[PDB]
């Protein structure tokens, strides 16, 4: 019951649905550069790049699953078979033995992007750059949490 | 090594170290408040709530050494002694049978306060908010990848 245990914990409602549908009308002309910071991230850390061995089509083909993963992301719906898939994906990073740790540090790259463009969108209207800011943090926090569990 | 790799892909440098320490001094105030919030989630929600039944001293006890766990978050510093701490606390939830995933859910409050918090103190500066911004969500991210290393 994992993803339906932490919406209650974190106060997930239709209020964070609006807010995250709100921030995919300003962040999805920039899913390619966030991809484009995503992958350039991993392509210059030592250990995590050893994970990419694919070669120069690879960071391609993953740029267009991520560029999909954020528009799911920030659209929706966050019911149980979008958590369902969730949980495939975190099972994918599982089989080819990518560290745990790996996850959080590259959640964060996303997390202080997306941050961003909320505060450049919103920061006119200071409630609605807080809920919006809000269920950014429920979001990649409830997918660190499903991803996690795949570890175990 | 967690810590150490991670702090190189999140880019962890001394200008973060600088940032939560400029919030350190607004937001402290604020911690009884933040510690209270932390509590009276874990007692509203139905599976969480049942790890505390050791009496309103087991509740006062927890609020302080939460006090003192935000104030390292942000005063610091963020050495291997620090770290070292952040493993045996993580461990604690592991002895105690805590499921993992509420660590995700109890930091996403935490995420939650500050967030609002330095909002509140840096708005009138958005250069200063943003670099304050990014170390809290780095320093939270880490946070989780220490704790969840425990859970091995
Ligand atoms: C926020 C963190 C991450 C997200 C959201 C994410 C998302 C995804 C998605 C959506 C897929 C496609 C799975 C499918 O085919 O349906 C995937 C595959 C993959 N990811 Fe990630 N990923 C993350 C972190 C990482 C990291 C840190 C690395 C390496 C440093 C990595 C390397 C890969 C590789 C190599 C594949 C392809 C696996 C294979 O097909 O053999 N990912 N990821
Ligand atoms: C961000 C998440 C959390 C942080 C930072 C945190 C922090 C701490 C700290 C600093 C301690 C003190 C360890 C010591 O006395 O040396 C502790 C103990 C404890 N925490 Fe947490 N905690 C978190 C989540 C949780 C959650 C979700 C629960 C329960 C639903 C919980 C229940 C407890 C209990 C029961 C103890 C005391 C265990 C004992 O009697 O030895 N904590 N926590
Ligand atoms: C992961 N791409
Ligand atoms: C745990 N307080
Ligand atoms: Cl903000």
């Amino acid at each position: 019951t994992v993803f339906e245990e932490l919406k209650r914990y974190v106060g997930w409602g239709d209020g964070d649905e609006r807010a995250l549908r709100s921030l995919h009308g300003a962040a999805a002309p920039h899913f390619p550069r966030l991809a484009e910071e995503f992958y350039d991230r991993i392509l210059g850390h030592e250990g995590a790049r050893t994970a990419l061995v694919g070669g120069e089509s690879q960071v391609g083909h993953l740029k267009v699953t991520m560029i999909a993963w954020l528009d799911e992301l920030l659209g929706g719906p966050w019911d149980e078979a979008y958590w369902d898939r969730r949980y495939r994906i975190g099972r994918v990073h599982v089989r080819i033995g990518l560290p745990q740790h790996y996850m959080f540090g590259a959640m964060n790259v996303h997390r202080t992007g997306l941050a961003r463009l909320a505060y450049e969108r919103f920061h006119g209207d200071p409630p609605e750059l807080e809920r919006v800011r809000n269920a950014l943090g429920k979001v990649l926090d409830l997918e660190l949490a499903v991803m996690l569990h795949t570890y175990r």
